[PDB]
């Protein structure tokens, strides 16, 4: 399914992932399509950083959902 | 000074602040206000999670700006 991963600066990206992967999964997918560390990717739905082993499904995340992308640089 | 502190919630709150606060100063004036831990927090600037031992003068935020409020909390 696609889903969108947009962050807080205006910036939008389309993203074809499953409803069963990780969260560590789809940043797996970010790094690849835009060269984006892992490490420095957090992941924001329903007002809240999501953790890297539950699933999309787990959260309710569906078709044509849209994330937020922040990004922590230490 | 004055700024903003809103969730992606829409959950909007006005915070006195000083430049030379640190963003963990800032945490702890959000938990006086709302009853929030620390590190159930993570603040964000010009789409940046702001490191809690760096200043808002470090970060160049100034009166009237907007920080954005992410929680943080286990299985939720």
């Amino acid at each position: 399914m696609q889903i969108f991963v947009k962050t807080l600066t205006g910036k939008t990206i389309t993203l074809e992932v499953e409803p069963s992967d990780t969260i560590e999964n789809v940043k797996a997918k970010i790094q690849d399509k835009e060269g984006i560390p892992p490490d420095q990717q957090r992941l924001i739905w329903a007002g809240k950083q999501l953790e890297d082993g539950r699933t999309l499904s787990d959260y309710n995340i569906q078709k044509e959902s849209t994330l937020h992308l922040v990004l922590r640089l230490r």
